[PDB]
């Protein structure tokens, strides 16, 4: 315990030596508590005026307007240690899964060079405000990298000074850039080298993109078996056990030299022991520790979640096929049976799943899976919104399965080629596009974010009548050459100034491995929509009076936004649609 966290604690204690107060009205049972010190301050969500002015009908839809306004008693919960048979099932499965993932990959260190280019084009890594302002600055100064070297040589010693979590079912723990770097050095390879790609991992979809996920679920649907199962876990990050963290760390068994020692230190000193600074209003800072749960960086969290989820689901599949009889204790003939199952059918059983971090779809061999709940509940992966021992509901149609906040439609083009397109309730799509994160944004920055949403809609949601119209209207109201932007970048093919019809053709035809005929599409009118009734089912306003006035007078809304931005070069995209083409 305190040998490993103490140094980190001693250090923070002294940076606030005229504050430290061992409180006894501290709200922690599950989190160990060490003391407190003085602090003050707080980050809300702003409306994007460009998107809102061009989506007026939605100004009266509460599902949209409410999204822009605004359980930490789930972080203070506790999960029992699995039984011995569960622990054996998990260790055997984890050992076998790292081997399979490593068959065609070489673990390796990520570089300062790599880390630096990352910071300069942004994929929200999670830094702090203070010695430097942004992370952009700290990365150019060689002082920083001496801070990073001091800590690096400490980790090689088996000690930690500065790797401390900052807390704010969404709980996000930011660290100072230097600790993020050391995390990236050691584990970045999982993401950077695509360990959870579908080609490499069979269950994974890392790098896949929203235009590929539907085709993937459909491929899983082809497999002979029972229903498709899509159980969400109640607070996945909060149910990661010390035993889960030890099975993840076995990736170090695949490493060597310095790398191996660097990865071991991250696992031992920052994941399997943790120090967090939490802001308490009654406003002070509480310095609390615990061994279990998830608090890596967002990107390592994703790969380790995918790994442990693949593992849980192969085991749930094992329980459904009667590979083992009780989680209480595995016999020796049962270890032999588990191992031989993995060797004989493990790759086939991985190909029956689509797993994105904590999210999964499984098409098991048959419907025994639905009531195979003992290992899943004993690993602590307790299902959301169903009684502990009530069997899982199954989906009989792959176009009804929820995955990554979406469902997928099968859509036949006038020439017979088949698109599998992503979809979610349209109020959700319009409500997110109306929101900007952070403040201090020019009218040009706001316009360029609107343009990003519009281009995403044209590429992923072209089949929704209201989104194709609104996308053409936003792209008509923002200057033709202004570059789309984002502040927390799935593959993002809409982030470009290329012609959207040209990107559509590349994404949906040329690069789509499910399309045998590569004949390009010549205009947007070749590109189909969902059926009118399906469009309404998924939240369209077609048939409403508000919507008919909006569409008919769209050029007046476009002209309102153009007048606000000013005298710039604009394109009329509205004639790409039949009803505005005269
Ligand atoms: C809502 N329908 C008509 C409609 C109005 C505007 C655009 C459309 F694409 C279709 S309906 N009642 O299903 O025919
Ligand atoms: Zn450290
Ligand atoms: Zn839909």
């Amino acid at each position: 315990n305190l040998d490993i966290i103490g140094k980190r604690i001693e250090k923070i204690k002294q940076e606030h030596e005229t504050s430290w107060h061992y409180d006894q009205d501290h709200p922690y049972k599950t989190w160990a508590y060490h003391g407190s010190y003085e602090t003050k301050q707080t980050a809300s969500s702003m409306v994007n005026g460009v998107v809102r002015l061009l989506t007026k009908p939605w100004d009266i839809i509460p599902m949209v307007t409410q999204m822009a306004m605004t359980f930490k008693e789930k972080v203070d919960t506790r999960t029992q240690e699995p039984k011995e048979g569960t622990k054996k099932l998990m260790k055997i499965t984890a050992e076998w899964l790292w081997k399979e993932l490593g068959k065609k990959k070489t673990p390796r260190m990520c570089t300062r060079e790599e880390f630096t280019r990352k910071v300069r084009s942004n994929a929200a890594l999670g830094a702090i405000f203070n010695k430097w302002k942004s992370a952009r600055e700290a990365v150019e100064d060689s002082g920083f990298w001496e801070l990073v070297d001091k800590e690096r040589n400490l980790h090689l010693e088996g000690k930690c000074e500065t790797c401390v979590y900052n807390m704010m079912s969404r709980a996000i723990w930011y660290m100072w850039l230097g600790a993020r770097f050391l995390e990236f050095e050691a584990l970045g390879f999982l993401n950077e080298d695509h360990w959870f790609s579908r080609e490499n991992s069979l269950s994974g979809v890392e790098g896949e993109g929203l235009h590929k996920l539907g085709y993937i679920l459909r491929d899983v649907s082809k497999k002979e078996g029972g229903a498709m199962y899509a159980d969400d876990t109640a607070g996945w990050d909060t149910r990661i056990t010390l035993e889960d963290l030890k099975n993840e760390e076995m990736v170090t068994n695949h490493m060597e030299g310095e790398h191996k020692k660097l990865a071991e230190a991250i696992f031992k000193l920052t994941y399997q022991n943790k120090v967090v600074r939490v802001q308490r209003p009654t406003t002070v800072m509480d310095i609390i520790s615990r061994r279990d749960q998830r608090g890596s960086g967002q990107v390592v969290t994703y790969g380790l979640n995918t790994f442990t989820n693949m593992e849980a689901q192969l085991i749930r599949q094992m329980e459904g096929e009667g590979v083992f009889k009780s989680i209480q204790h595995l016999t020796v003939t049962e270890e032999i049976a588990v191992k031989n199952w993995l060797v004989r059918v493990g790759r086939e059983r991985l190909s029956r799943m689509a797993i994105s971090g904590d999210d999964c779809v499984v098409k098991p061999l048959d419907d025994r899976f639905a009531s195979a709940l003992t290992a899943l509940n004993d690993m602590g992966k307790v299902r959301k919104d169903i009684q502990q021992w009530e069997p899982s509901r199954g989906w009989n149609d792959w176009t009804q399965v929820p995955f990554c906040s979406h469902h997928f439609h099968e859509l036949i083009m006038k020439d017979g080629r088949v698109l599998v397109v992503p979809c979610r309730n349209q109020d959700e799509l319009i409500g997110r596009a109306r929101i900007s994160q952070g403040a201090g944004w020019s009218l040009r920055e706001t316009a360029c974010l609107g343009k990003s949403y519009a281009q995403m809609w044209s590429l992923m949601y072209f089949h929704r009548r209201d989104l194709r119209l609104a996308a053409n209207a936003i792209c008509s109201a923002v200057p033709s050459h202004w570059v789309p932007t984002s502040r927390t970048t799935a593959t993002h093919e809409w982030m470009t100034t290329e012609d959207m019809l040209t990107v559509w053709n590349r994404v949906w035809i040329q690069e789509n491995p499910w399309m045998e005929d590569k004949t390009p599409v010549e205009s947007w009118e070749e590109i189909p929509y969902l059926g009118k009734r399906e469009d309404q089912w998924c939240g369209s306003l077609i048939g409403l009076t508000s919507r008919a006035t909006w569409a008919k007078n769209i050029q007046t809304a476009i002209n309102q936004v153009r007048s606000l931005i000013g005298n710039e070069e604009y394109t009329d995209y509205m004639p790409s649609m039949k009803r505005f083409r005269r």
